[PDB]
DNA sequence: AACATTACAAAA
């Protein structure tokens, strides 16, 4: 019967096989993480292990060592739960093959020549590994006996609706004909598995829970592999990325690994493609109607209450601010009425709004759309005003509704956590165990059950969660469609689709949740945010949790690779050629193809079926290809050629194939070498005769082979190598390693042709909304990294919302260096997946589309870990000298300066708008004071900021820079640094700080408050918006406050009714009338109207009655007269004036206080 | 007037 853990008692856990340098790399990198950080902290380790070097062997050996560590810990600690281990990759085939190789490694591992594990130990180790396929394949791999046992054991054998479905599926199973039956069988398998597992979980949740043991337990574990994980029988899981993201079922519920990642280990193969896989999963979420959701939340949170039992302790306080916000919002926007549209152009096309939620907002409407409540009609109408009214906009309403909805979801997450805490306290059982019960209890107390599904999905994508850091990767985007409701022509809905995080945010969340992640890929650290994770963001967010290899470790890996791929010492030569298009060569070949035709254009248009418009394009990619083939046929020693194109040569282009075939035959006859061709070698072809035919032909026939495939067809685990027959091959082969004829003798592709990859922007074919979200995510990621300026990104977003074509999106993308990095990544993967063996020809021919040369000449990374073919390509490209290109870092600096300035401008405008809205909030006052305090304390910072990163920009100079833009105009038109040699300059001298602090009163105040008296010469300096609108005002306010306090004045906090209208209130000698103060840092024109000042004064007196008003200037010339003004800002006598103006408190020539002005102010107060 | 495609996973 099943092997037990008591069979490892005499096993020695210190005896290990001789470790390869890669194993040392992994272990040495991971040990310093446990030293520097703790044992409970996660890590992210990207390992650039290229294919053929033994990366799968290394990963599986690491996994086996983790298994042995778990067994040793269990023996020593004789009940801690098992540490979960996951092997994740994109493809199902790679998962199955990796599990097979792990089992083989367990079976056939030897130490010092003796077998490492006994039969019982081998069986026990194999019992801990489980594979989690999709539900259809899970059902179809279970025998009828197992399913009958499961149905009998759970009393489902008499339900009719269950037995009919199972009988139908069994009948389909016993009649497995051509795949026409198989598609239907798979669909019904999925549906039946869903229904059966739902019923089983419902039965197990209730009181009449079936006891599982013996044969029933075995059958259930066969049907539900996750039950093995839940019980503790297994702790190693092989699964795909999508399966990992969705989760798997056990007898209780659906287990989500993302919610239980503390302590787990992930081995992610081909990590850089998981970015695209995760994005595709994220873009499939369900859209929400915001009007319905907000109306439901407002209606149900008005009255319904939670129970006051100890299980709900301090949970009700989590929801009170949401209730107040909902009630205020519903009062403001009149949610008692339904919504509709009226006007021209609002009916033919629905309204589309896009928001990045911070500073990028785009609308499909040509004119701003307004929102007005008609009380006579009892309606909320969306208008188009053909004539700025801040209140009453559709964008404001949509943004606030989205904020409230996300707030509700986050509060539900917090309440679930609190409920788990309380339940742990009482019944003394994990977070994943009480999650569903908590959600159900909370939603049924509030009568909000219809949000159930939504909440679950939220906890999937935001239950994985240093706060005021701003980044697209953890805020996301929102796409809203306003359109008429279905079936009714007088109401509208606002369907919103969200991306609450990017794939990089998901990865950072997993690392911060305590998971240790090993990402294995040769292009793991590529410089693309489209085809890879954003590693700048990951670095910023993780710090030392993002591990890396030292120079010595990299050199060890390089030495190992060179020792296993010694080319130079074994006489292997890589010949690289760049092929330009040749019109005369193709013309001659075409004329020979059809000698009776008049011109080659006639043959192209009529015989090959090429439309006249596309002929030129076909004349470029054909001739080049043909040229390569010719150079392959005239080569004597070469046998195997792979041609990587962008389009497959299936029967759809059959005519073209014939032409190529003709040419091949001719060239064969010209060079007396047999040549076989394999057209249309794609994935469906491999599902049929499966690339074994090419290997057999190379093994049994003495001719050349040319294979026509694409980049997409050559996956990670395709392995295009053949068995060598030394009779057919001459003496050309060379062994480049030191292994003693390891097992079979295999060779690889010998000649390769590479085309320039084309469709390098991702797309989603799941639905129109998923594709829209994918495109918007790509634009926003490019803006976040700095590849795009905010103006270019906003224009691109506007075009995407208008609905442009893919060609225009590709043209937009081609202007970025991210595009070149993606091209080079594709080339590197292509040349790396073709050197998987150790037997090499005398000459290896690389033929490259010439359009790649200018790209490949721009490679600048360390070639310490590049493959030999890639190094040869780069050297051949660079052999043409150097070309003048724009530095990526400098352009990114300019773009990021513009981005930070624009974000700061829009954020400051929104904050000021929220402040001038009575009644104000308290978080807004806190944010305003925190911004001012941070700028005062740290005008410049040395390290990259974390909490206030958008208040600063990185300048090429230290402590100062130049700019030219209108701070009250368009944020997209700002220019920075050397682009504006003569422009407004931001530094310590332009703010007159040094002269200000020289005064005897302000300086002690600055010291006791901690404010900087000078600017450190640093690279991070505040953006122009904060320098002009925040920093100078703070300097003036602090100087005035210090000067007045030194003269025995008292200050109190301004209340929210008049906030930001006046900085402080003056209290002196107990004058019972209120005194109001407003300061300007230096002499500047009063752009605010005198009527505006009168409006402010009248508004203030409307709440506080008569009072005194002071307008003071902190710094200036102290010889100017002291003015008295009336409510209309007209000069009046001191016996009737209400406004007192102080031109300067400290002189700008000697930093001397205007004590005469202070004495006159004191006398004025005594005259009141 | 730009650019010029295939491939996959979990299903409900």
């Amino acid at each position: 019967m099943n092997v037990s853990i008591e069979e490892f008692t005499h096993f020695d856990f210190q005896l290990v096989p001789e470790p390869s340098p890669l194993d040392l790399v992994i272990t040495e990198s991971l040990k310093n993480h446990i030293e520097v950080n703790g044992v409970k902290s996660g890590a992210l380790l990207p390992l650039p292990f290229q294919t053929g070097i033994g990366k799968t062997y290394t990963a599986l050996n690491f996994l086996l060592q983790q298994m042995l560590e778990q067994v040793r810990s269990e023996l020593k600690e004789e009940k801690k739960s098992k540490r979960l281990l996951y092997y994740v990759t994109d493809s199902v085939d790679n998962v199955v093959s990796a599990k097979a190789d792990l089992l083989k490694l367990i079976e056939k591992q030897t130490v010092k020549g003796e077998p490492r594990f006994t039969l019982e130990q081998q069986e026990y180790l194999k019992a801990q590994i489980v594979h989690l396929p999709n539900q259809s394949e899970q059902l179809l791999q279970c025998s009828d006996a197992v399913l009958n046992d499961v149905l009998i054991g759970f009393n489902l054998n008499a339900e009719r609706d269950v037995q009919a479905e199972w009988s139908a599926i069994s009948g389909l199973r016993r009649h497995a004909s051509n795949p026409e039956v198989k598609i239907s069988l798979n669909r019904q398998a999925g549906y039946f598995y869903r229904n059966l597992i739902d019923r089983l979980q419902k039965k197990q949740k209730g009181a009449d829970r079936v006891l599982l043991s013996g044969s029933l337990l075995a059958s259930v574990e066969t049907l539900l592999p996750g039950e093995k994980i839940r019980n503790g029988s297994a702790h190693v899981a092989f699964l795909t990325t999508s399966k990992f993201l969705k989760g798997f079922h056990n007898t209780r519920s659906r287990y989500s690994p993302l919610r239980d990642l503390s302590g787990a280990v992930l081995i992610i193969d081909e990590i850089d493609k998981q970015n695209q896989v995760i994005l595709s999963e994220l873009c499939k979420q369900q859209a929400q109607d915001l009007i319905w959701a907000i109306r439901t939340l407002r209606a149900n949170f008005r009255d319904h209450q939670l129970e006051s039992s100890p299980r709900y302790d301090k949970i009700e306080d989590l929801f009170e601010p949401l209730r107040e916000r909902l009630e205020e919002f519903g009062t403001n926007w009149n949610l008692a009425f339904a919504f509709n549209t009226e006007g021209a152009n609002l009916n033919e096309r629905p309204v589309r709004l896009f928001s990045d939620r911070s500073f990028t907002h785009v609308s499909s409407a040509t004119h701003k759309l307004s929102l007005k409540s008609d009380f006579l009609r009892r309606k909320n109408l969306i208008f188009s005003d053909e004539k700025i009214e801040k209140h009453g906009l559709l964008t404001r309403f949509v943004n606030e509704a989205d904020v409230i909805y996300q707030w509700f979801l986050g509060t539900m997450r917090k309440a679930v956590f609190q409920y788990w805490e309380n339940v742990r306290g009482l019944e003394i059982r994990s977070l994943e165990g009480t999650f569903q019960e908590a959600v159900q209890s909370l939603l049924t107390h509030f009568n909000l059950q219809e949000f159930e599904s939504a909440v679950y999905e939220s906890f999937d994508t935001r239950g994985l969660r240093l706060s005021s850091s701003k980044s697209y990767h953890h805020t996301g985007l929102k796409l809203v469609e306003v359109a008429h409701n279905q079936g009714t022509r007088d109401t509208v809905n606002c369907k919103a689709s969200f991306l609450n995080t990017s794939p990089s945010g998901v990865l950072a969340d997993m690392v911060d949740a305590g998971a240790v992640i090993l990402g294995i890929s040769a292009t793991a650290r590529a410089d693309t945010v489209i085809h890879n994770f954003d590693f700048k963001y990951l670095n910023e967010r993780l710090g030392n949790k993002l591990l890396s290899l030292s120079r010595e470790q990299k050199q060890r890996v390089n030495n190992y690779y060179h020792s296993r791929r010694n080319y130079k010492d074994n006489g292997v030569v890589l010949t690289v050629k760049y092929l330009n298009s040749r019109d005369a060569f193709l013309d001659a070949l075409l004329e020979e193809y059809k000698p009776e035709a008049r011109s080659s254009h006639f043959i192209l248009n009529h015989y090959l079926g090429i439309a006249e418009s596309e002929q030129a394009f076909v004349r470029s990619w054909l001739s080049k290809l043909l040229a390569s083939i010719k150079a392959f046929i005239s080569s004597p020693d070469n046998r195997y050629m792979l041609s990587l194109l962008n389009r497959t040569l299936d029967t759809t282009r059959q005519n073209i194939n014939d032409f190529i075939q003709f040419c091949c035959d001719k060239w064969a006859k010209e060079f007396n070498v047999k040549t076989k061709t394999f057209f249309g070698v794609n994935a469906d072809w491999m599902r049929l005769v499966g690339y074994d035919e090419i290997s057999k032909h190379l093994n049994t026939e003495l001719g050349k082979v040319v294979v026509f495939s694409t980049y997409a067809s050559m996956g990670a685990g395709k392995n295009p190598d053949y068995a060598v027959n030394l009779a057919l091959e001459g003496e050309s082969l060379i062994s480049v390693a030191d292994v003693t004829y390891s097992t079979q003798l295999r060779s690889d592709i010998d000649s390769i042709y590479l085309e320039k990859p084309t469709q390098l922007l991702l797309s989603d074919d799941y639905s129109h909304t998923a594709n829209q979200l994918c495109q918007f995510h790509q634009i926003l990621s490019l803006q976040e990294n700095g590849e795009l300026s905010p103006k270019s990104a906003e224009n691109w977003c506007r075009q995407q919302l208008m609905g442009m074509s893919r060609e225009r999106s590709l043209q937009q993308y081609h202007q970025t260096s991210d595009y070149q990095s993606a091209v080079r990544k594709y080339i590197e993967q292509a040349v790396g997946r073709a050197g998987r063996t150790s037997l090499k020809r005398k000459q290896i021919l690389l033929f490259v589309d010439s359009g790649l040369k200018e790209i490949l000449a721009e490679e600048s990374r360390d070639p310490s870990l590049f493959s030999h073919e890639y190094v040869a390509l780069v050297n051949k490209a660079k052999s043409a000298g150097k070309s003048i290109v724009e530095d990526r870092a400098v352009r990114r600096l300019f773009n990021l300066a513009q981005r930070n300035n624009k974000d700061g401008m829009l954020s400051i405008k929104a904050l000021v708008h929220r402040l001038h809205n009575q009644p104000a909030s308290k978080s807004d006052i806190q944010e305003w004071q925190d911004i001012r305090t941070q700028l005062l304390r740290y005008p410049t910072v040395a390290f990259q900021p974390e909490r206030f990163n958008r208040l600063y920009l990185q300048s090429m100079t230290k402590g100062y820079y130049r700019y030219q833009g209108n701070l009250d105009g368009d944020p997209n038109s700002f220019e920075f640094f050397d682009r504006v040699p003569y422009g407004d300059m931001v530094s310590e001298e332009d703010c007159s700080l040094a002269t200000l602090v020289q005064n005897q009163y302000v300086r002690p105040w600055f010291e006791r408050k901690g404010f900087a008296c000078s600017w450190q010469k640093e690279a991070n300096v505040m953006t122009p918006i904060m320098f002009t609108n925040i920093y100078k005002g703070a300097l003036g306010e602090q100087a005035v406050e210090a000067v007045l306090t030194a003269f025995d004045f008292t200050f109190e906090e301004v209340p929210n009714s008049i906030y930001e209208r006046f900085d402080n209130r003056v209290i002196f000698a107990g004058i019972e009338q209120p005194i109001w103060l407003d300061s300007k840092y230096w002499k500047h024109e009063g752009n605010e109207s005198s009527e505006g000042y009168s409006s402010k004064i009248a508004l203030v007196e409307e709440e506080f009655g008569p009072s005194k008003f002071i307008y003071v200037n902190a710094l200036g010339d102290t010889s100017k007269p002291i003015r008295y003004l009336n409510s209309c800002f007209v000069e009046t006598s001191p016996q009737l004036a209400k406004v007192i103006e102080i031109p300067a408190l400290i002189d700008d020539s000697n930093a001397d206080t205007n004590r005469t002005a202070v004495q006159e102010l004191i006398k004025w107060l005594h005259h009141s």
